[PDB]
């Protein structure tokens, strides 16, 4: 037997940075959970017990909170391309880095009509993330992406003319509720280094804002044929909008709101036009996904 | 041996209901997950295997949705109410219906800067819950509360003074992150039936957003001593708001958010003044509860 | 506005503690997590911002490792009550001490069908726990249970006889599948305080057992009427082997599995008799109580 | 624009089957959670609102009850593949399914050393999990894994040896706690379609039984120098032992138990020889892959 593929590294690395500005007096907090593998020629601590060529995973947590502190963290991208090159250059049989960062939501709180200076809200539990591959020789690849956020449209979602055969119950349908959590990924083209994702800073925290706004305008303005036909509008519109993307990502939970039938007790009209309370189904759910792509 | 206590029935109903508004085409969703927990002479369900004298759990479900379709489910101390109104009305032999109610936000979107009129956003997991007991012959006991309030300051938090001995390491600090996810709960003075809920109903509302409101502020405004000192402050004024909430619990914990000495590497700067990266601890946790109430 | 009522302390406390002996070279390890909670008089933390009156909640934390070096920490009722004693003895201003305990299962592993020395899984996620309050002049009050244990019996499950009204349309049956996550606490009498409980602690490992063995032979012999009957019959034997106990109390969730109906397709026969596949049901379930204690 | 890649089907679809010996009266559960997802000729789905092309998940829900129902559901492995087969048979333009599938336990009970007829229990929450890739064309790809099978020994572990640079605080340790959950996947030789799987069915069974016993077994004897040491042996001994496994993945954890010095505290002992009480860490951890196929 042989080593095929071999990876470790810390995963689970809470940080947390806050930023002062000594003239306005004003802070601002960053937090994310890291995580960190490496890969090289290792192979031998499997084998033969060596560990000599073994970066304690408690020495890689240690880098992550030095890195942070000399570093800015954000735009995660650029946080993680850093992470990430620092090992490959500095331990001469690490060739490659795969760095995971979640980024946490702290929104500056609102006061009185003001932005307050140093107290924050945690506004839901929508994340920012990032997925920053470095390897030796072949530069950094990137995958941006939103994920935990949580809508639905109480109409204006339709779906009729599927296949029909002795396997379908599920009847036709003009007016529907439509409930998802947003998973969407932007991938960029590959980049050569540090200096040219240096380069490029503006476009990733403009490119996120993009993908969230495209996603809920066409959401809520969609008449919604399906899953599918929304979901590639989506992904359209947000590879129009940013040329150094060259694929984007959807996956899509569609939640289940079911009609309930009420007639059985005094005739009560619950269903279609007349429905006005539904059950929320936890399970089973579809699961839609898609990558889109240039031609 | 005999039966000292017993309450049955049906946990984890969830309902949405949707109103729509012909003249505007304007739709607004309400979302719940719903217990209701029955108590009367039952004991012999235990006791005898008398299933006469249970209203089935699967009925008590049913019993929601209807209740739900024939009445307004906001403010969910008015649809509690009701709830458990009916159960005690309906069934001779029942005597107090308890019903819990979750309420999950759906917040209407924005888009391009205008309210969008049926698409919904999960803006955070904080709830707004009502605990309702009616008790048969002695009117109807609400216990309001939002949960899940999750906040975080980076400075005027402080805590020194506190008792020092030999099971004492913790420093006395003048400046430190305080973070907590809030659990406020404000019971009203006893209703005397569905009569005098109704005639309060506005004050639903208004008294949760207040309680909210104060929350935010005095979590954001206080220079804080303690989490003891800044929540008394809270429920303080609570109270001094609402004439008919008779006491105020708070319940919070203490989110630990540890600096990490970085000097071992080239003398680096990371506590005291100098400390910008800290580590987030997921457990163990302060736990501070306090209920006020009038003098 | 006065403080009607505080407690304060540390929550989520991960504790492991291992014990080794020296002849057999065996070792036995022992995981809980762990919760203090104070009362006295602290109302002026609250309200004067005076932190003389506190115990850190983080010397809270240092005193459970500390005390569990010094002394036994099985059974959970001995460790919780030593725990508890401690700070209402060694603070005078501290009336009350409320420890609560989680016992995390580490199974001693068999290998070769042989006990390994020191190789332990977690076989499930079931509970053993206690909570002890213990008051400055009222002694010692003790709560055990065990929770998390998951059951299912196929069959030997009806449901009949029950209220059937306009809100009804669940019907009949004589065999249906019961599943549940059984959580089962008994309360002992008041000791007087440590050395009462020291007298009685081969009690407690042997009453756990017992209501655990009952709980499963009564569950899986019981041709059940109802989860209100079976659970009854539970508590009624344990009551009868251990005197020491005043009350014992059972809340179980009935966890649904339903028919599917196939008959659409090609008349699948998949109901009554012939029911094969069944649909889990993730939510609402049923949940039934009760509290027997002695006539 | 254009579809790159696109999937689509039902998750989380819970299955309960019971098989009934009338001889013996003996009954038999299986409980699963299956998701399928589908590919092939449905870009028009998301590119034109065609959904004639699209097999409504709510008919792939039925058809996984239906499939059930007419078949075995054991072992999964054959279960996976049947359902597999049947959507790329059944319709012309599905050229791919993909099936997982995660299996809970549902051990038979014993009651006074008797196994009994119908009484089972949940004894953890470790699962037994098949992917199942049906190609149309290119015959069926299986991984089977166990996860969710968690261990800790109390010592025979080690670390030392280790890179130590500037990055490095942690120190070596010739005697340490090792936890882990195990997460274990083997990758079998392409099959070319369902004949050759019915023809290997005795061996997916046997080879899971194989694999757990194997991991457990070199966990408990192995004086490990590492994870990385540790789980290579594991991965070795599984494919000596089952020749038509190609490749044995581990993914493992490395929960980590830290030292508590007590010693400010009286002098009290508590690290290296002296250690008994620790603190297990929840976040951050270890992360430690690898995957072995054969020379
Ligand atoms: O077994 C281990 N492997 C590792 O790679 C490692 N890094 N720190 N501790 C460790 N333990
Ligand atoms: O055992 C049961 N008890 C109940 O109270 C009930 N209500 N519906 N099904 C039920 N089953
Ligand atoms: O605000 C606090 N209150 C407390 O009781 C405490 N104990 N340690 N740190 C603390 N912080
Ligand atoms: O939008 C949808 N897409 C689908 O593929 C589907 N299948 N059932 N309901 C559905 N809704
Ligand atoms: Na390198
Ligand atoms: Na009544
Ligand atoms: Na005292
Ligand atoms: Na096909
Ligand atoms: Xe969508
Ligand atoms: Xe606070
Ligand atoms: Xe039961
Ligand atoms: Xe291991």
């Amino acid at each position: 037997s042989a080593v095929k593929a071999a990876r470790y590294g810390k995963d689970n690395v809470r940080v947390y940075k806050v930023h002062k500005d000594e003239k306005t007096g004003v802070q601002t907090v960053y937090e994310m959970t890291v995580c960190v593998l490496l890969e090289g020629e290792i192979e031998t601590s499997y084998t033969k017990a060596d560990n000599s060529v073994i970066v304690a995973t408690d020495s890689i947590k240690n880098t992550i909170y030095i890195t942070a502190k000399q570093n800015p963290v954000t735009p995660p991208e650029l946080f993680g391309s850093i992470l990430g090159t620092h090992f490959i250059e500095k331990y001469n049989h690490i060739h490659a880095a795969h760095v995971n960062i979640v980024c946490h939501r702290w929104t500056r709180m609102d006061i009185d009509g003001k932005p307050h200076p140093h107290s924050f809200i945690r506004d839901s539990e929508e994340k920012r993330n990032v997925q920053v591959d470095v390897v030796e020789g072949k530069g950094i690849d990137i995958k941006s992406s939103l994920s935990g956020l949580t809508v639905l449209k109480s109409t204006n979602s339709q779906f009729w003319g599927f296949l029909r055969d002795e396997y379908t119950t599920l009847k036709e349908t003009w007016d529907r509720i439509l409930s998802t959590d947003v998973d969407a990924t932007w991938q960029w083209k590959n980049f050569s280094g540090l200096q040219e994702v240096r380069s490029h800073v503006p476009k990733f925290d403009a490119t996120w804002a993009t993908a969230r706004e495209v996603t809920l305008k066409t959401f809520a303005e969609d008449n919604s044929a399906s899953v599918q036909a929304t979901m590639y509008k989506m992904a359209e519109q947000i590879l129009a909008r940013q040329q150094l993307i060259e694929t984007v990502e959807y996956s899509l939970p569609n939640k289940h709101y079911f009609e309930i039938d009420l007639s059985w007790h005094k005739g009560l009209q619950n269903t279609g036009k007349n429905a006005e309370v539904f059950a929320p189904q936890s399970d089973p759910n579809g699961l839609i996904k898609c990558t889109v792509g240039r031609s």
